[PDB]
Parts: C-alpha cells; sequence; structure tokens
C-alpha cells in the first residue's frame, strides 16, 4: 500500500489533495490510465522551468518514470514521481541536485533495480530513498511539500537537512589523521 513515509497524517492527506490535482490537470481525468508519452509530455509541459528546453524535460522524467518498456501510467505513478521529488515547483532542482551527487560517486541511483554503492526509492513508501553502504542500510526522507528552498530532508529521528547535497555532506557514503579530537569542528 503506497504511501509517503516520515510524514504527518495532516501531510499525507494534503500531499494525496495535490497529486489527484496535477494528474487531473493533465489528463482532465480523475484516474484510470494514459499512455506514456502523453503523461510525460504534460508533465514536462508543466514541471520544467520557465527556461528549460521541453525536450530536456521529457527526457530527465522519462529516465526517472521506469519502467522504460511499459506503455502506461496512472495517478499511482505521478505520486511516486512527486514523492521522489516534489513539489512540482522545485521538482527540477531537487533532481538536478540529488543527480548531481551519485554522478559523482559511482552512479549508485537507480530507479529501476534488477563490494559497492546503490541507493533506490522505496515503491512502497516513494519518498524514502534506501541507500546500501559497507555500514548497512540508511534511510532519508524527501518532504514532497517543501520546496527546494527549504529544508525538505527529514531522517528517522526528525532531523532536518537544507539540500540533497548538505545531507551527503554530512553523512557521506581508514586515513591517519594527525589531529587532535577537539581540532575538529
Amino acid at each position: 500500500s503506497m504511501c509517503i513515509g516520515n510524514s504527518t497524517p495532516n501531510e499525507q492527506e494534503t500531499f494525496r489533495a495535490k497529486v489527484d490535482e496535477i494528474w487531473f490537470r493533465l489528463t482532465q481525468k480523475t484516474d484510470g490510465t494514459v499512455m506514456r508519452d502523453f503523461l510525460i509530455e504534460k508533465a514536462a509541459e508543466y514541471f520544467k522551468q520557465p527556461e528549460q528546453p521541453k525536450q530536456n524535460a521529457i527526457e530527465v522524467i522519462s529516465a526517472i518514470m521506469a519502467p522504460q518498456e511499459e506503455q502506461t501510467k496512472s495517478k499511482a505513478d505521478l505520486y511516486k514521481f512527486l514523492a521522489m521529488f516534489g513539489p512540482y515547483e522545485t521538482i527540477m532542482l531537487k533532481i538536478a541536485s540529488l543527480l548531481l551527487i551519485s554522478n559523482n560517486k559511482g552512479h549508485w541511483l537507480t530507479f529501476d533495480p534488477q563490494d559497492s554503492i546503490s541507493g533506490w526509492f522505496d515503491q512502497n513508501e516513494p519518498n524514502c530513498l534506501i541507500l546500501k553502504t559497507p555500514t548497512g542500510i540508511r534511510k532519508i526522507w524527501n518532504k514532497p511539500l517543501i520546496e527546494a528552498t527549504g529544508q525538505y530532508l527529514m531522517d528517522e529521528n526528525g532531523e532536518k537537512y537544507d539540500s540533497w547535497d548538505k545531507y551527503f555532506e554530512m553523512k557521506p557514503i581508514a586515513y591517519p589523521t594527525f589531529a587532535p579530537m577537539h581540532h575538529h569542528h
């Protein structure tokens, strides 16, 4: 039963209400399904930046909405997509942010799973990125109602972060250090 996590009841319904609104504005249909290309195209137009080429937005979205092979999409697909990188006002910023990190660290991020690092979003709690590192599994939640301008990441303790970059700074994925413990900030 797909639902966003690390979210209060109210936040869940608020977010659910948003998904409904956007799906409807994109498909003029309360539910059902639509051809894959049609959804991605409408979503691109509506989610890209003013100076962002439509084709670019289409390629990005198409890559995130795996599998490529599937021919149609539904509300639950939009729910998943907005859960990972919403709100829509800054969706492309969150994407670039996260995407840039993995591109610089061995490309661990995958939107369609099938030693070393690996990360993906939980299909049943779509705003939750699961990370498989040496020290084990770690979880971090995108807050789908917070624009990339705010603190849109929160952990299991309720500790917010400013951005993906900040979070992976504070908790990245030994070497002889010749400096006293208290020298550390």
